[PDB]
């Protein structure tokens, strides 16, 4: 581990806590990071169930690039701790957790109160702003979904889970790609497993539909194994109940068969901001 970009944090400065979530490709843990002035900082730690020195050095160069992300709607990586080397990414702790679980909790009496239409649109604007920033830096996210967007203590949404994210043209580091959820994958990416910025636009449309349905799984009544054939026949996500016709037309533009017919994040973000401006206060 040469690390010329100084992204590695001394492992001894990190105290691991409770596991927040576990999956086939890693886990998220609560943690404390001892700062220079002796005061501890509450952080989240993402581990990955993978190795080589060149693979870890390439991993640290990618981490160093993500550490320079400066946008309120994009999570900022604090550093990487190493443990055969086992890397763990250190992130700021997002109080409210992921947006998907938050939408589900909102449908319970004890959870957050009923989310107004305007607040749902504001979550979509936030994600579009974050994706516009990443897209302008030539990043492909490749795993955009409401479960991968986080809520800060001020209720601003930030795009997170950069585990499959890569610059366009860069080497594909990884397997981990082939096991991703089929219901967020663009039709051309199911047929060839190749992603572009237009594949992220498709996933963004799916994420807007998740927000508008308050956390429903995409395509009710359709099984994962039928998805490619379903999309090949021209079928798309149906309009949710109480979803403005204007908002649904923005979602449907994300799922045009030809990726080149789909809009960019800059255009989507402006269309959503204009629609939100045209609505009354809550
Ligand atoms: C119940 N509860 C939970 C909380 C909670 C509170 N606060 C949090 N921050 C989290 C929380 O963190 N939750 C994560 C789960 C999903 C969404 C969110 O994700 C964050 C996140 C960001 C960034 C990464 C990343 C991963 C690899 C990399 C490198 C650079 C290492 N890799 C190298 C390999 N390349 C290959 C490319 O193909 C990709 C990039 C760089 C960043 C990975 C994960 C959870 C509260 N309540
Ligand atoms: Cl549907
Ligand atoms: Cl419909």
């Amino acid at each position: 581990a040469m690390d010329p970009e100084d992204v590695v944090i001394d492992r001894n400065l990190l105290i691991l806590g409770k596991i927040l979530g576990e999956g086939e490709f890693g886990s998220v843990m609560e943690g404390n990071l001892k700062q220079e002035d002796g005061t501890s900082l509450k952080v989240a730690v993402k581990t990955m169930k993978l190795s080589s020195q060149r693979e870890i050095e390439e991993f640290l160069s990618e981490a160093a690039c993500m550490k320079d992300f400066s946008h309120p709607n994009v999570i900022r990586l604090l550093g990487v701790c190493i443990e055969i080397p086992k890397p763990m990414v250190i992130l700021p702790f997002m109080k409210y957790g992921d947006l998907h679980t938050y939408l589900l909790y909102s449908r319970l009496e004890t959870g957050p109160k009923h989310i107004p239409l305007q607040t749902l649109l504001k979550f979509m604007v936030d994600i579009a702003l974050g994706m516009e920033y990443l897209s302008n830096r030539n990043f492909l996210h490749r795993d955009l979904a409401a479960r991968n967007c986080m809520l800060r203590d001020d209720m601003t949404v930030c795009v997170a889970d950069f585990g499959l994210s890569k610059k366009i043209y860069s080497g594909d580091y990884y397997g981990r790609i082939a096991k991703m959820p089929v219901k967020w994958i663009a039709i051309e990416s199911l047929a060839d497993r190749v992603y572009t910025s237009k594949s992220d636009v498709w996933a963004f449309g799916v994420t807007m539909w998740e927000i508008a349905t308050r956390g429903m799984t995409p395509y009710p009544g359709v099984q994962n194994h039928e998805m490619y054939d379903y999309l090949l026949h021209g079928h798309r996500l149906k309009q949710p109940e109480d979803c403005l016709d204007e908002l649904y037309e923005i979602m449907y533009s994300c799922w045009r068969t030809d990726p080149l017919d789909r809009p960019t994040f800059s255009v989507l973000r402006l269309q959503l901001e204009k629609l939100l401006e045209s609505l009354p206060d809550v």
